[PDB]
């Protein structure tokens, strides 16, 4: 986890953009992978706080070459790049910034039915376009089959676990992904280019149009099921919930709704799961105990 100061921001930009002058600088926000900063109140700049983070932001630029005039809503555009060493993929990027606030569920719940009505049918559009990008020319690793995850975690818990659980808390672990993979449903669809965290703090809104005006953050983006990027706006607490999302997947002209509802309620399931695999991976302790405790409470 490193931490950048505006200075060592500023330097990093000069060795590549000498012509670039910096006028303001201040944090924007931050994620998992990378510190953001508002550069120019213009232009929105990512450097990763880890190498793994690194390597989601350099996927995230080589996504935005290959899609960037191919969907009906603003994506973040690629305007300064970083370069490699022997610790990041990518030292950091530089994008366009979208003006726009996240289209939160109070945000959403609050607008006129007919703007809501509105920004599921966009929200539609956007996904039907971005599912139907050929992905013919794409890289390969870009591929993410879910049953070969599903065996990876079931491999990695027994890996993490293994001393932590009594032998038949392990053999109820065990269970319950024997059972995941057994079910055809999962792991039965036709991969395409997927957003892949298409959920609500990355669709930005126009609250003067009251419309959408943009989809950010392509970090996690990959070829999967697209089945995804509608369970990500299932969840009622951080989410939009079913009523909406049921407006999308209309618009969408989705024709098996209940396989969306069994994947939700699996990946609903499987968060405890998540949480002690992507606790590790991304280096969040908190994440991992909480999850090793869900389990101890299974
Ligand atoms: N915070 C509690 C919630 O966390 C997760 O959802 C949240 C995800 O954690 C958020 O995604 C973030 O965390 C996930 C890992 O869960 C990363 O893969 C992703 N790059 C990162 O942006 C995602 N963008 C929003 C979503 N509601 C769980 N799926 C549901 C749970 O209620
Ligand atoms: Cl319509």
């Amino acid at each position: 986890m490193r931490t950048y100061t505006f200075d060592q921001v500023e330097k990093a930009i000069e060795q590549l953009y000498p012509d670039f002058t910096i006028n303001t600088i201040e944090i924007s926000g931050e994620g998992n992978d990378c510190i953001a900063y508002e550069i120019n109140r213009d232009f929105i700049f990512k450097f990763p706080k880890h190498s793994r983070g690194s390597t989601n932001l350099f996927n995230e630029v080589n996504i935005l070459k290959r899609i960037h005039n191919k969907l009906p809503l603003p994506i973040p555009e690629v305007v300064f790049t970083g370069m490699p060493s022997e610790t990041y993929q990518m030292s950091f990027a530089g994008f366009t910034k979208i003006k726009g606030v996240p289209l939160t569920p109070l945000l959403l719940n609050n607008l006129p039915k007919q703007s809501q009505n509105q920004a599921a049918k966009d929200l539609a559009r956007f996904l039907s376009e971005l599912h139907s990008i050929n992905i013919s020319g794409f890289k390969s690793n870009l591929v993410l089959d879910f049953r070969e995850k599903i065996n990876e975690d079931n491999k990695k818990i027994k890996k993490l676990l293994s001393r932590e659980l009594k032998g038949p808390q392990m053999k109820k672990v065990d269970d319950f992904y024997r059972d995941i993979l057994e079910n055809e449903i999962y792991f039965k669809y036709y991969p395409c280019l997927i957003h892949n965290d298409f959920s609500s703090d990355h669709i930005l809104f126009d609250t003067e149009k009251n419309t959408i005006c943009g989809i950010i953050d392509f970090g996690d983006a990959a070829i999967s099921d697209p089945d995804n990027d509608f369970i990500s706006l299932m969840e009622d607490d951080e989410e939009y919930g079913m009523e909406f999302v049921s407006k999308i997947l209309n618009h969408y002209k989705h024709k098996d709704i209940p396989t969306v509802l069994e994947k939700y309620r699996m990946k609903e399931k499987y968060w405890s799961f998540e949480k002690i695999i992507y606790g590790k991976e991304y280096g969040y302790m908190d994440w991992y105990e909480e999850g090793l405790n869900e389990i101890r409470s299974a």
